């Protein structure tokens, strides 16, 4: 289960470089330079790093100082054959953005996150990134009267409409991945799943341009089936990037490793990513427990893509298994993908088959046999 | 507090007609006539009813059953000047429908799911319904490789693309309302929340055909904010229809009375419907719990009624006050309607105001003034 | 992973045989006669049955009726030597039971239940039961005003005890174990985790008479983390049964088999139940979907005991390879289970090394390890 | 709705001087003086303050600089006639108890941790202090190999016996409160509710030392009813401490000022608090949101008491109502208080009318009344 470069694994700067910060603790490692991250996981087999601006380039930096960072990091990237898929904004650490950027009620503040963000998309096309995520974590509210939500929309419309007409201004070959979170660090946060996400960006001039960013924890955290939501967006054609880590039920993001949290769940994704062909990164974004030290951040990194490459092992053996083919025909699936009525309306209304001639006790009466399937694939995960 | 027709509150027959039947429970009331629910609620003030197919003919009626029992019920109506705004199919209660019916493995189950629901799309325009709900409460899974979840969003597409060529080939004026639920009686539930389903929506070949129906029971079970989702769904232009009740936090889905449950979240959301001006149905999709008799049943009702107005009242109080609008203006809520960038994109790019020269220290002192607003809304909700 | 009488595996009644009704469906299995059920576990390899006495008996059956189903029962397990280690009462079903059993409101209501209890802890006793369960799943509340708690656990309090002093009366050896549940049917459930049910018990007369049923899916219906409950409950010498089996999160209670749901759970659960010697049965608490025809049902049953076993030989293969038992030490498991200050308080407070010497930078700065342990525990499980 | 010292408002310093430091931001106001807040929170009529140890003295002090903080708290005090009544320990923030104090794996820290306890013990008492709350933030974990949480509860029993040894052996006039939470920040918790917490303080040495903290928002996170826990705690005679806040549902722990969050479960409190004569302080741990300036920091606090006292008026109004006193016979809440068998064991086992004569369907039919009960209950909360 050792990783290869064509398993496009990446991680964010922030992920391994996690200082242990949290709502009741101070850090318990010191801050990582960029360049040390990006050769640490490049030894393990990774194969690309993202980062937030903030993350590659200090806050207020000037610009030889923003220079310099850059210059560094690309050397390292240089030097390990590492990849720069996917940059995104820091739109919710600094004060400024306490109730939002792209909807803070303030107009000004507004105006000034889409500065932020297009400088960011300059430099994520230099580095050569193909994604641009956008997290809106500060987009939302504690209370009822804090935020009104269709003028909050309009904001976020008009907002990734502006960045849209950028790029395509610019002709970069970069799209945009919108990353839902029902809620934290705001009470809750607008665009709070991936349905959400995806029925926004049919409202934006060019659709085309936008996909999600889906993230485990994040719809996990709703309750919500992470592989089911992944599926809707692979159906719409808005699977633009995912997030991968672990999530212990609805309580406050975890962001344990890729495997931890819901194996179950993560065994149907892995699953799920590998019959449907996903091209993109697998991407963790995820934090070492700050329980750990350094040797510690390197093993849950090493974790993540263990995990992915043996859960993808027992997916395979499962869809493989001539027992389990048989028992997917033997549940229907096979039925399930060939059209109700292909025939046409007219056909269906004149089938008596469909009404007066069916028999609904002799079909209640079937069988579905999933108990078996899931046990078979149960059997597959364990390697029993 | 005293509702009168203009108020429109509708109920659905399976609602003061729920005889009490839990997981773990037997009837704790005898089954009502349509006829008397009618007339009760009538008294009550209500201005009209829906219904299931399976709830106004039962099921396996023979066609002079159905007449009978249609002709009874529309005397009713036509005795109390009730109207019948919505109906709805049952797909959920038969055991042919335990995996689903637009969406079930068996593809003779989901042609006679279309059939089933075509019939009465022709009695629900008969008795003037002008919306038609659909609750796919059973499409879904309990297990992963039961549903491949991208085959089953192409059966729901395929269905309701061949609901909506009915209604056009028929000259229909009726719409449809997809119903979210995130889980309840299925593991996972397809289109589990109204981003889902707006998503979804968009996907059909004829989506002005189709809204949604949220419900605050059904959105609060997956912990989200349901005036938020209500929200998006009004700046969609896709608010068909709303299910009101009252659901204490994430559990089972209680369909309490409409108050009851998250009482801020109930002010929210009225506070929403009346500023937005929908124009709908207040329904109610709730159960009087089933410790009740026909007394309860009928107070749980007027209940329903009663807090609907008392938070229409207290709303409008907020929105009216000086006071609140002066704070309303104070947290820039006046600002959050204002476009961020009416100038345009190069505009934007130019103005030194928006980065060069934007003090982030200043805009980042600024207060929200968001608690003094909220405790207006708690001072006006309880008038304090 | 064939089951054996020594792994003890039992199962309810009511598991194998709920026929599938659901909030919103209808039946979609016949009823079994407990006979069949018996023999068919029997094959399956379990190792007993349990029982409500509703289960066994219809209510309302005329004593020759309740002699004739006994005599039945009997000689089917006789036929198979299954055994009957537990029974419990429905105090849950029939309408009368609608506001509790023990803690209903009406006076008449409560004796009722305790002389329907007292009657059945007879038949366990001469079905050879050594526990008798009892799960209040009617006593608590929708509404604030409708249940004044400590006057209820006040009620809940005198019918234990009365139970207790029954026991004793009859000199019969068997125990009560009281089951949690956070909610469903009612919106909250008295003694809704095992924390409350361990505090309860300790106020009753007889408290040594009276343990803890935890569930699965019950804590983990309120998020809880079920290892961690069990433990407390060995903790505290109180873990006098178990029921078995999975859930899907903080949602209706699924009553998935076991294995199903949180798998890492379980994985921990087996380790904590074999590493600390429990020695009662494996009970199932479970119900097959309602997809499922009868083969389903049994394959259903039998994945219950697969995945005990399974389990239980992955976390013996974990606790056995010297490279975890190495990370343990490594992680300081040693050092937790060494008592803080064996020297007693003066000596504690008279230790420089405790405070005014204790450098707690270099303390601070040691990794604990927990990712690399965990990675351990994660191979094992997967088998890798 | 004016606060008047026998209101006994009390405050944390950490609560109004919470910095608006989060997961995903940084800090959005200046640190306060406790000196400052003494000030503020007595201008706005609390009566006292509480204090970790790391709130009033900064970490790591000299000698000199310890007794100079504490002079100056003393007199802001003075100039008030502010109270401190409860004190506590930081056993969470600093990284050396990132896996806990009292159940830290590293025998090392938990020894430190039960150290600086003590010293602050001394403070709290100096200070006038009758309870001291310990609140386990870190006690828990991530992983399941981690944490052997039988060995966790011997290191917690150990802890807590030596600080009852302590406070005896120094004739202290002072109590403990343990503080349940059931994640945030660990994965998991121990002591995780109210329940779980009363249990433990039973197997001390000292039982009557030790009473429950438990706060709002924390048993919500469980997703449990908070009226209902503080009710087991009352019966039990625990009730030593409480936190009061609110809190939305299943998610991050958000402290919002009391009322806020479950409106409904605050009237509830309340009305038990009161009608029980809870005589403790009315202790607010809560955040003003990070949007907020000092302005709104005030205007939070002043929101938490003004909530509190509308409740007080509107449940005292409900209680004294004669057709809520009508209502609560309707629904027999007096019999509930009533014992079953008074008559004793035998007498109910002879009781023909308890058995063979109880009509259950004439028992079944009887309504409960409690939707119109609780209708008024809604209607006495805004006032209707
Ligand atoms: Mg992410
Ligand atoms: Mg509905
Ligand atoms: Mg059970
Ligand atoms: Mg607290």
């Amino acid at each position: 289960y050792q990783p290869t470069p064509e398993d496009r694994f990446t991680f964010g700067l922030w992920t391994v470089g996690w200082q242990g910060r949290d709502p009741f603790g101070d850090a318990t490692r010191r801050a990582l330079d960029p360049v040390e991250s990006v050769r640490r996981l490049a030894e393990l087999g990774a194969h690309g790093v993202t980062f937030h601006d903030d993350d590659l380039i200090p806050f207020g930096s000037s610009d030889s100082e923003r220079e310099e960072h850059v210059k560094r990091f690309r050397q390292a990237l240089d030097d390990t054959g590492m990849k720069v898929p996917m940059a995104t904004t820091n739109l919710f650490t600094h004060p400024v953005f306490k109730d939002g950027g792209f909807t803070a009620n303030d107009r000004d503040v507004r105006r000034y996150a889409l500065r932020k963000t297009i400088r960011n998309i300059d430099l994520a096309v230099e580095l050569g990134a193909e994604t641009y995520v956008a997290w809106g974590g500060r987009e939302g509210a504690e209370s009822g009267g804090a935020k009104d939500v269709r003028d909050a929309l309009d904001r976020m419309k008009e907002a990734f409409d502006l960045l849209g007409e950028y790029v395509t201004s610019q002709g970069y070959d970069i799209r945009f991945a919108i990353e839902p979170k029902p809620n934290e660090p705001r009470g809750d946060i607008l665009l709070p799943t991936v349905g959400h996400a995806l029925a926004f960006i049919e409202r934006l001039e060019r659709p085309e341009l936008y996909g999600v960013n889906p993230e485990v924890g994040h719809e996990q955290m709703a309750g919500l089936n992470f592989p089911h939501g992944i599926a809707q967006a692979l159906w719409a054609g808005k699977l633009f990037h995912i997030d991968l880590n672990g999530q212990n039920g609805i309580k406050y993001d975890q962001d344990l490793r890729f495997g931890a949290g819901d194996l179950r769940a993560a065994f149907w994704l892995v699953d799920l990513l590998e019959s449907a062909g996903y091209s993109g990164p697998r991407h963790f974004d995820f934090k070492p427990p700050r329980t750990e030290d350094f040797d510690g951040v390197w093993a849950s990194a090493a974790g993540c893509m263990r995990n992915y490459l043996i859960l993808k092992e027992r997916a395979a053996a499962f869809r493989a298994d001539p027992e389990v083919q048989e028992a997917l025909r033997a549940s229907r699936l096979d039925e399930l993908a060939r059209p109700t009525a292909a025939d046409g309306l007219q056909a269906l209304l004149d089938d008596r088959s469909a009404f007066e001639e069916f028999d609904v006790d002799a079909a209640a009466a079937r069988g579905m046999a999933f108990e078996r399937l899931d046990q078979l694939a149960m059997d597959h995960l364990l390697g029993a």
